């Protein structure tokens, strides 16, 4: 086949390669940074609220420490959202660790946001509908923090495995492809530049499947604790809203970032919007009833 | 531009090219066929049991109509499992129709298996939680059949959109790709054959996301009804086991059928095993207790 000969013929012309350029509209960057900054101000306000209010009874009911953990997760997610608006500004290898750290912080933030809510719901379950003759004396926060720490350990083990076994090789390939049907023959000259890793679907499937099992157990716990207490401590509504919103946003953003790596503005806007919507919805559902009942107190 | 001419010359140097086909070992086919045959014998046994004893207290309480709908879904699922092993037989254009029909029966069978259980759980919830003065006199079986039919119609709309928008075209592609990572130049020639759509991840994501929302609502419903009735009627355990098994099997089979197209025997065995395990587990969880309390009562 003359394909091997033309191999080395194109290798000479392969001496150079495109270095990529920035094409992210400034206006969009400004708008998304403004909205994420407003969200971060809201998160910091909630952190300050829970720190300053630790003696109110709504505080004791809504487990302020786990809410601090959730707010830290939200801060990580907004940091990842900020880093999403860093494209082609740098020409160095940093893009490698840029994408790596961005996805790592997405995963860590999602785990740190969703673990504490499921832990609170599991206590509520175990302390309300397990009034067995052997009294459930105490199930302290330390146990839930340990469960969240174990989940974070599993997620970060997956992250180390992904990074150290198959990193995000930033490579550009030019290739002529001869797609032939049963009766029709065609040739194409496709040349694309994508920062992706081999076995990408493997890693996406493992991370998303682990998170999916977590979300299924969270939906189960929200079902168990659906009609067991007041909304400030029930957390079933927020668990379900967050789970469906997370599934929808995750699927949409995965499709968009896959099949539309030619519309950088669209991908960035959609990703920032999805992260903002999910994080803000979770934090608002968690904290707004607390504010309402505190204000009703005084 | 310099590669353009070389690629044009290569396309002319096609000379009809060649195609590659192979057959599985006639032992894995036999094992798969006999195991799915035993599964279908079990399903037909449960069908006959429900048809013959739909007058006992346990069977009537266990909603025999929803169970026969589930059994029909299981029969469709094993039919799809059979069609996974008739692959590499229809050499002509029927291969695309084979894959299309196979995946369509997978979707229809999954919907028909996981709809009736959620319908049963929703009635149970509404009859053990509507103590309001507006008595829930009768929530008819026809309403649960209506919901199952609506979900099936939604699945058919999605399948029709997939078939008539971006269908499965079988293409053989041989191409030469030059990978440049910015520090080294590499050339590779690959001749690969696969049957897929141009927007495969779009359709997979949409279908699996709709099914995921269904599974999340099913986990929620299993949570509500988790400690509400007897096992032969609760159906929370079967919902949870089936949902987790379905998620694990779906992810595993996706990864294997994507990244191991050069290992036909492994993909076929794994797909048949996953379908067999999921369907048999669901049907056994549904029906074995019914048999136990029937034989105990008689
Ligand atoms: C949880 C699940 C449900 C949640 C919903 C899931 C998704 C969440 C999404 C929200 C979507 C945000 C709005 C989408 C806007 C995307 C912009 C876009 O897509 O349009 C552009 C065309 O205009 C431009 O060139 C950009 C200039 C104007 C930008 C402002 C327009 C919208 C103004 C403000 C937008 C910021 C919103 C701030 C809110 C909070 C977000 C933190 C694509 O151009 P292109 O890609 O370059 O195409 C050409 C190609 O050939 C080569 O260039
Ligand atoms: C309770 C009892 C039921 C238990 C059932 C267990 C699930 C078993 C199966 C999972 C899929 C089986 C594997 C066959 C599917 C892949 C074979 C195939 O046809 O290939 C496809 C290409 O097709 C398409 O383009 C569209 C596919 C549409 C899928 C329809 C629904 C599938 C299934 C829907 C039913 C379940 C939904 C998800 C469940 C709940 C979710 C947890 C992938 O493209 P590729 O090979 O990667 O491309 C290589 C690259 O070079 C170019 O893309
Ligand atoms: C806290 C409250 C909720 C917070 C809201 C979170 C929103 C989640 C949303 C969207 C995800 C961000 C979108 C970026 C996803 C990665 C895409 C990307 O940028 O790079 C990819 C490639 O990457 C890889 O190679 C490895 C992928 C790593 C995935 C793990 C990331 C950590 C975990 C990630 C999930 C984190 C959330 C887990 C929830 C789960 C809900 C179910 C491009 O692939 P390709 O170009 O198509 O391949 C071309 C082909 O030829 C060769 O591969
Ligand atoms: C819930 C259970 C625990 C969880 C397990 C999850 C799934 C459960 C179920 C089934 C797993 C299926 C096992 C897959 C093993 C087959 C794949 C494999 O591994 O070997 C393949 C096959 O080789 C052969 O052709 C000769 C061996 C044939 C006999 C296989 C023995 C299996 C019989 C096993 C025991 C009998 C059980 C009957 C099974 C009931 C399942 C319904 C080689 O690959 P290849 O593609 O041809 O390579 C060539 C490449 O280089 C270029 O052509
Ligand atoms: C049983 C569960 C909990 C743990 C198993 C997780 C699986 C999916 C993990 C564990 C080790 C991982 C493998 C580690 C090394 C490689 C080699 C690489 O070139 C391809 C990916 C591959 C093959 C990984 C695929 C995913 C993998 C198999
Ligand atoms: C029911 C919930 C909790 C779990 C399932 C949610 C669904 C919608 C999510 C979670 C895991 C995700 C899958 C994980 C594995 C992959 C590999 C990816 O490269 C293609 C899409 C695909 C197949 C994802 C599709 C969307 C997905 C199936
Ligand atoms: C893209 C669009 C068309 C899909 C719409 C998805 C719909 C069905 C989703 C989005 C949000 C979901 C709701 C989110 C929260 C709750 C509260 C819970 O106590 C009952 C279910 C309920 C009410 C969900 C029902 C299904 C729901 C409405
Ligand atoms: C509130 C509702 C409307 C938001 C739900 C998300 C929907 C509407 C979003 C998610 C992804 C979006 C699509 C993503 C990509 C494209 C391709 C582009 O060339 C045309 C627009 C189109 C088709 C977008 C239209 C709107 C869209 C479908
Ligand atoms: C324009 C888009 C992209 C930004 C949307 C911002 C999101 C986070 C905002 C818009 C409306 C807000 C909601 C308005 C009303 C309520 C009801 C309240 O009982 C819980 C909080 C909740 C649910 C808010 C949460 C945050 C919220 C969802
Ligand atoms: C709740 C209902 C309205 C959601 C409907 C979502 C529909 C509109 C989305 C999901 C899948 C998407 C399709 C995916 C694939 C294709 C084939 C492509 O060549 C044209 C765009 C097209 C046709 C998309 C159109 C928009 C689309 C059909
Ligand atoms: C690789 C490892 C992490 C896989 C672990 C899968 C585990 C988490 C899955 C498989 C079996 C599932 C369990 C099946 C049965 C029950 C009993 C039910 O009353 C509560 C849910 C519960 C407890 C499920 C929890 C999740 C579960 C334990
Ligand atoms: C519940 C848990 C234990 C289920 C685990 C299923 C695992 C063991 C199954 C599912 C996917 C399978 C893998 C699919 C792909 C490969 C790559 C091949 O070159 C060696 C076999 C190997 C590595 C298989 C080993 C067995 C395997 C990893
Ligand atoms: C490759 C195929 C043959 C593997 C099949 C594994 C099957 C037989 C295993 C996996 C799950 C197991 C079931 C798990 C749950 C139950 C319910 C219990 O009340 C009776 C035992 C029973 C019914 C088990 C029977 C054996 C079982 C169905």
């Amino acid at each position: 086949r003359p394909l091997h000969d033309l191999c080395k013929t194109t290798i000479t012309s392969s001496h150079h390669s495109s270095k990529t350029i920035s094409s992210l509209s400034p206006v969009l960057l400004g708008i998304v940074w403004t909205f994420l900054s407003c969200g971060l101000l809201l998160i910091l306000f909630f952190l300050a609220f829970t720190i300053h209010c630790r003696k109110n009874r709504i505080v004791k009911m809504s487990s302020p420490n786990l809410n601090i953990v959730t707010l830290l997760g939200s801060c990580l997610t907004y940091s990842s959202a900020y880093l999403f608006g860093i494209q082609d500004v740098l020409v160095g290898s940093s893009m490698e660790t840029l994408i790596q750290t961005r996805l790592s912080m997405l995963c860590i933030g999602t785990s740190l946001v969703f673990g504490p809510i499921l832990g609170k719901s599991w206590r509520l379950y175990k302390v309300f509908t397990q009034r067995v003759p052997d009294k459930r004396v105490i199930i302290k926060d330390l146990q839930l923090l340990g469960l969240v720490a174990a989940l974070l350990m599993a997620d970060v083990i997956l992250l180390m495995t992904w990074v150290l076994t198959d990193p995000i090789q930033c490579l550009q390939i030019l290739s002529v492809s001869m797609t032939v049907t049963g009766k029709d023959v065609s040739c194409t000259s496709t040349s694309t530049h994508f920062c992706a890793s081999r076995y990408s679907d493997v890693w996406i499937a493992l991370i998303w499947g682990c998170k999916g099992l977590l979300l299924l157990y969270g939906a189960y716990l929200a079902g168990l604790t659906g009609h067991v207490s007041s909304p400030p401590v029930n957390q079933s509504l927020t668990i379900m809203v967050g789970v469906n919103l997370l599934v929808l946003a995750a699927g949409l953003l995965f499709v968009v970032t896959r099949y539309l790596h030619s519309w950088p503005n669209l991908v960035f806007g959609l990703t920032s919007g999805g992260i903002f919507v999910c994080t803000t919805t979770i934090n608002c559902f968690i904290f707004i009833p607390q504010l309402k009942q505190w204000k009703a107190f005084e």
